[PDB]
RNA sequence: UAAUUU
């Protein structure tokens, strides 16, 4: 049993080190809770361990490297078989550890590794982004710890004395910022079937209401809009969950959450989102507030379909337009751009669905009628 | 809280 395999850490140690506030000073130690399991999950781990290591000065003593050494010796002492390793790490790997683990995984196909990270270390630095991409390309599955992973870590590796895990304030908001940033820096691409299903602009027949949203940023330079390749990606709405957002968080609000997190300077920026549903009234109100907030940012909203929220959505779109947002229905060129840019297309060109242009024209006429009232 | 990497 795990509590017999690990010496559980102090609750104060866990809460202070795994707090997922993305920008957090003072934490000079990395913590790593790991389980080693067989191909079959659904058991106690073969073994479990807690490693720690000071961030500075010697990366050779970071817990990732302590794990590699311990796991080498451990595998010597147990009958060989394929292993599934899981880490909960308080900080994501530094460039040296990311490269060492990537080398280890690439040279050993019998081992697969999943890394849940509480916070992203130096996510804004190109070297760290590149090293995490190298780790991903070696096979490591990298994810941000959410409530379930924090709770699992609490249950397995913390001396909670039977008390349940108590989430700190803003755990879900921090989670969404970090997950979007991880998607950006790993350059996650949308699944092609997911894109085609959600961005088809014929009248919607599915019972699902979900919103997918692709985003990019441009900077004004010498009177020309130039690309800002850093902040490009996609996201979706957060369905309601009492451990996350109890009333949900719509895709447009998650998008708005991202913009201050980018820490844009005073230059002129044009932020564009391609959203499968036009925003509901609440989303449009919040976007209008943001526009009134950040004059150095111009919003361009392209929508695949018009979402009738059974309420004030027309007034919402009119308010958004009145406040300076560019709102347009997506036409062929916008769909093709999103296919080429955000989708895991694997060389395949954009294949438009039936009636794309006709549905675009109908929806464009509807949008024009809404905005002219 | 943009957070000491030899
Ligand atoms: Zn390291
Ligand atoms: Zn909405």
């Amino acid at each position: 049993q795990i509590r017999n395999m690990v010496e559980p850490m102090d609750p104060r140690t866990f809460v202070s080190n795994f707090n997922n506030r993305p920008i957090l000073s003072g934490l000079d130690t990395v913590w790593l809770c790991c389980e080693v399991k067989t191909k079959d999950p659904s058991g106690p781990p073969l073994d479990a361990k807690i490693f720690q290591g000071k961030v500075y000065p010697k990366a050779k003593y970071h817990p990732e490297m302590r794990f590699l050494r311990w796991f080498h010796k451990w595998r010597q002492l147990h009958h060989d078989q394929e292993y599934k390793v899981t880490w909960y790490v308080s900080w994501s790997p530094c460039t040296r550890c990311a490269n060492s683990v990537a080398t280890f995984l690439a040279k050993d196909p019998k081992v697969t590794l999943t890394i849940f990270v509480a916070r992203l270390y130096y996510f804004w630095k190109p070297d760290y982004q590149q090293a995490l991409r190298i780790l991903a390309e070696a096979g490591a599955t990298m994810k941000i710890m959410n409530y379930n992973e924090f709770q699992d870590c609490w249950n397995k590796f913390v001396d909670g004395r039977g008390k349940p895990f108590k989430p700190w304030n803003n755990l879900p908001k921090h989670y969404t910022l970090l997950q979007a940033t991880l998607g950006e820096l790993l350059r996650h691409l949308m699944d092609p079937g997911t894109f085609t299903s959600n961005f088809n602009n014929k009248p919607w027949v599915s019972g699902q209401h979900e919103t997918y949203l692709c985003y990019k940023v441009e900077r004004l330079h010498n009177d020309t809009w130039v690309p800002l390749n850093q902040h490009r990606g996609f996201l979706r709405n957060q369905a309601p969950n009492i451990h996350g957002f109890p009333k949900g968080r719509h895709a447009a609000l998650c998008f708005l959450d991202l913009i201050p997190f980018w820490k844009l300077d005073g230059q002129q920026y044009r932020v564009t989102c391609f959203t499968s549903w036009s925003p509901c009234f609440s989303c449009a109100q919040e976007m209008a507030k943001f526009i009134s907030n950040n004059e150095h940012v111009s919003l361009c909203i392209f929508a695949a379909r018009i979402y009738d929220d059974q309420g004030r959505y027309q007034e919402g779109l009119r308010t958004l337009h009145r406040d300076g947002a560019k709102i347009a229905m997506m036409n062929y060129s916008e769909f093709e751009y999103c296919w080429d840019t955000f989708v895991d297309r694997q060389g395949r060109p954009f294949q438009p669905w039936d009636g794309l242009d006709e549905h675009s024209q109908a929806l464009s006429g509807r949008l024009r009628a809404i905005l002219q009232n």
